[PDB]
């Protein structure tokens, strides 16, 4: 007992390793568990904490990943490939990885990452997660904790103890109380614990700020892409129990009683949920999952919507962000005429049944309310512009507006809001040109990757993304992205009145007002109406 | 019997009076009648030819104007009064005028002009509508019509033959078929007539282009500002019914039947029933007039828009346009925050209320609606931007949209549609700069009234009408607006595939297609859609 990577935790002793970093070295704990394999009678059900153990862990190596569907639309592409799970996939998947600078902090920042993946997929050990550049370039302790997705993590049979729902969340919010507890043995700061996320993981995050049982485990929170009231974050109870019993009847199972379901359901092997998971949607969309939280009277209160309306959520510093061309994903593999590897022109009938993909829950007079405000009627039926106008219905829908909603609604009560706007496309982008700037591309910046030169990024992207590292450490750390007194361009605050934010690319900052606000109100205040009145 | 100002009709002889006109000179017949005096009993009845009389019937001044109310927000504001009746006013106001080029013709083109004034007022003897300039200028003979107008002309009792309903616009017809019958004595053709009119004219035109009893009395047609669709220029006969009897009710008038209600309104002085007219309007909106051409069944075999679809209209040339701020005039006069000597920046709040005012058969969703197609939500309170965006809204509903929608239903079965967007704001004009191009000041130009230099015009505006006075006298005369052979620019075709129209103005020709697409698919489509849906 005694040296840089043997930390002792109130869980046991950890042993660490030594990993090579931009020319130097830092200190990683991976594979730390925090939870009980949720395997067997477990599956399901709440995670429990890990029991302690004697020994030494060896935290050398990455954990298992979740189980979930594996992409497999590109088979070999880079670009597709660099999402799916690079470890053997297990249930017992429950461990969180630490990155700490070398050497060994006393109490500083720490910044805890949550992975996306739409609630059905993801793994905290991706490349694009390594913590180690930031860890090192920003002098922070960097966590990565996992969660079940899917049916794993999000089966909902409400009223019932085995198959609560939530339980991914609840994997999550464990692995903050074991950061919580622990931390400080790493030399990371537990008062200063900033938790970010991106798509899913920024929902997540946006659910932990508004959960009681959450709130008081970490200081601040950063999300990317993705808002706790994003339409296909979640369900309510009714909905949740009808899908869990849908996925039953594709096992074949008995449906009489909630036992009797989640007794089946225990007994198939993992890849067998997966196999029929994307069967029990009930509505065309473009988005096919069905396992995502539940609205339950226990992790959530009320309704989002009341929450959000009435200051029920922890007040504190947020900073968050949208991408320029958020829907191209969603498209590329949910809707009709859109490829890899055409240019996508999208044909005024492919058009309309895309919006109708894009908004399953609208009438007719709603589906023309979508497609007049997204039509540029002197040029009706050029494929550019049809293509174009399903991107940002699908991004301003899914991604934009509803994180426009809670951004305005937070900050009538919190206490700081940063917000920006990245639209700076990688000159090593594999994907199609036609898919612009990449939900889910500013990670790599994020996680300084355009440090690394052999990864062929340009002068700029790496100045663009030291700029954005220090951003996120300097509000982790202070709760504002900016140095005190620097010289910088200053990112100003998010106000009720001003709504200003800043683009995030390559050239002089940029300042802006009310991002698409024209799209916004239309989506968050005009259809909305429209539909409930109709 | 013999000399240029004698001219021997079927009805009997007039005679002329020579007048001067950019110095030379032309003979003009004014006030011949064409119809017998619509007095007394007659008051609200179908008109009566007029019986032919002996002698010479002196035809050298004008005649009366019809009853109207008289426009006097402006006492001695000329941009006002010159189209405030200049002579007296009189049930007694059948007639119509002539210019005839000296020395006088064989068989030339002929144009008869239908004045404006919401079907509650006008008169064809204003200096606006002075035919000698065109007359002289294009070598047409040129005439004036008259009408009843307000309740005299439309009060509609539907069912009886008292007071039928669009008596004025038999008076128009029968002056129509007047000129049928004699315009050859005056030197023109009869089988070359050409209707035009500017607002309820051009809506007027419109009319008596659907209307198989009007379509043999003319060749061709020009709608200024104006369409029979309009939703300001036709009622129901239910509708026109319970607002004869609200007429009665605010005259004291026994109302158990038609005959007894009729029997007090023939009763009442002209003036009695104009000081009463504007009440009753059942709802409150920016036109406040209750007098219009009503769907009888006979006048009009069916609903306007039935009529449009099937081609039940005459198949012929149409030359139509509008001017560019058409809203303008109808705020100062009936909206807040509207004023002839401010700049008139409309509070969010008086925008608001201007809405309302303007689609008063919307309910909130419809308003919503609206309200957020004129918005600009990066600048939502700017005062010019409310201004300005209300004038678009008015516009749009009441004169743009409704003619836009003619235009495309009429050429997909007519024979030749030429469409234009004024632009050009005359360079004298007396109204507030607010206001832009307003609505009827593209009449001046019509007229010729900018080759008379003691007017002030400049010599770009002179060259403008001589331009725009050779359009519609050569499409008059051919159906085509353009020389033949000519070098000057080309007005094309408005097809159904292309939508071509010219800007009218001081500058180079400039072709553009779509008048206003974005908008009038709203006003066309969407709007009306919503309505019936919510
Ligand atoms: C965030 O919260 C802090 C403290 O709750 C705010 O600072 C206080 O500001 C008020 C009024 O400006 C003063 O009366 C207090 O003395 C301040 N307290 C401290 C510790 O400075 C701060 O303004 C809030 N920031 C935002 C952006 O809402
Ligand atoms: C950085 O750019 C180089 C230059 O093209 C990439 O190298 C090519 O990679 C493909 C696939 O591995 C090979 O078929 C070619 O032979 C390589 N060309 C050269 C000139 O080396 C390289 O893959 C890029 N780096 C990364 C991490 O993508
Ligand atoms: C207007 O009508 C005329 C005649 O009804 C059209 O001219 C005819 O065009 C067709 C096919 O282009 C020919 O078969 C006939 O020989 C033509 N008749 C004459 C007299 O030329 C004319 O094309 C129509 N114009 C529009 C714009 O619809
Ligand atoms: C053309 O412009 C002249 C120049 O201002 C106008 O003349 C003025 O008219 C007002 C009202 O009649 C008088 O009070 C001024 O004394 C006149 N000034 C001059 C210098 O003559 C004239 O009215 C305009 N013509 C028309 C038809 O409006
Ligand atoms: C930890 O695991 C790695 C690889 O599994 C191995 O090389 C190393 O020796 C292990 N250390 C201990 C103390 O077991
Ligand atoms: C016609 O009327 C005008 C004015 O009313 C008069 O000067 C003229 O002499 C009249 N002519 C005849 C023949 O009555």
């Amino acid at each position: 007992d005694h040296s840089e990577l043997l930390v002792n935790t109130k869980s046991g002793k950890v042993m660490g390793t030594r990993v090579p970093v931009l020319s130097s070295h830092i200190s990683a704990f991976l594979g730390i568990p925090f939870a009980e394999p949720p395997v067997g009678n477990m599956r399901f059900r709440r995670p429990e904490p890990k029991k302690p153990w004697s020994g030494v862990w060896n935290a050398s190596t990455y954990p298992n990943n979740c189980q979930q569907y594996v992409d497999e639309q590109f088979p070999g592409f880079s670009g597709s490939e660099m999402w799916n799970p690079n470890r053997e996939m297990s249930e017992d998947c429950l461990y969180l990885n630490i990155w700490v600078p070398s050497p060994r902090p006393k109490s500083t920042t720490v910044m805890v990452w949550i992975y996306g993946g739409g609630f059905y997929s993801g793994s905290s050990t991706l490349d694009v997660y390594n913590g180690k550049y930031l860890a090192y370039t920003e002098e922070v302790v960097l966590v990565s904790l996992s969660y079940r997705v899917g049916a794993f993590g999000f089966l909902a049979l409400h009223g019932s103890q085995e198959a609560p729902g939530n339980v991914g969340l609840l994997d999550q919010r464990m692995a903050l109380q074991w950061v919580h507890d622990n931390i400080q043995f790493f030399g990371g700061d537990p008062k200063t614990v900033t938790i970010f996320g991106e798509s899913a993981g920024g929902a997540s995050v946006g659910m932990h700020i508004l959960s009681p049982g959450s709130r008081d485990l970490f200081r601040r929170a950063i999300l990317q892409s993705g808002s706790p009231n994003c339409p296909w974050a979640s369900v309510s109870v009714a909905e949740g129990r009808r899908r869990a019993v849908e996925l039953g009847r594709n096992l074949n199972c008995n449906l009489n009683s909630d036992e009797e379901l989640i007794h089946c359901l225990r007994e198939k092997k993992p890849q067998e949920l997966i196999d029929v998971e994307w069967n029990v949607l009930p509505f065309d969309s473009i988005f096919r999952f069905s396992f995502v939280p539940v609205i339950d009277g226990e992790f959530f209160p009320t309704s989002l919507e009341s929450m959000l309306n009435s200051g029920n959520f922890k007040k504190t510093q947020i900073l968050l962000g949208v991408n320029k061309d958020e829907g191209s994903f969603f498209l590329l593999y949910g809707a009709p005429g859109f490829s890899k590897d055409s240019e996508s022109k999208i044909s005024r009938e492919d058009f309309m049944s895309g919006v109708k993909l894009s908004v399953p829950h609208a009438n007719d007079l709603g589906l023309d309310a979508v497609t007049l405000q997204y039509t540029d009627w002197m040029d009706d039926n050029n494929g550019i512009k049809n293509r174009d106008g399903l991107d940002d219905i699908v991004g301003d829908h899914n991604v934009i507006c509803p994180l426009m909603h809670f951004v305005n609604k937070y900050t009538k009560f919190g206490n700081g809001t940063y917000l920006y706007f990245f639209n700076h496309r990688a000159s090593n982008l594999v994907w199609p040109e036609w898919m612009g700037v990449i939900h889910g591309y500013e990670i790599e910046f994020v996680f300084g990757l355009p440090l690394v030169k052999e990864l062929n990024y340009t002068a700029e992207e790496e100045a663009l993304s030291r700029r954005i590292m220090h951003y996120w450490a300097t509000f982790a750390k202070t709760g504002n992205p900016n140095e005190p007194h620097s010289q910088e361009s200053k990112w100003p605050l998010f106000t009720t009145k001003e709504q200003k934010f800043i683009d995030l690319n390559t050239e002089p900052m940029k300042v802006h007002q009310r991002l698409r606000v024209q799209m916004c109100v239309f989506w968050n205040q005009f259809l909305p109406k429209l539909l409930n009145a109709t």
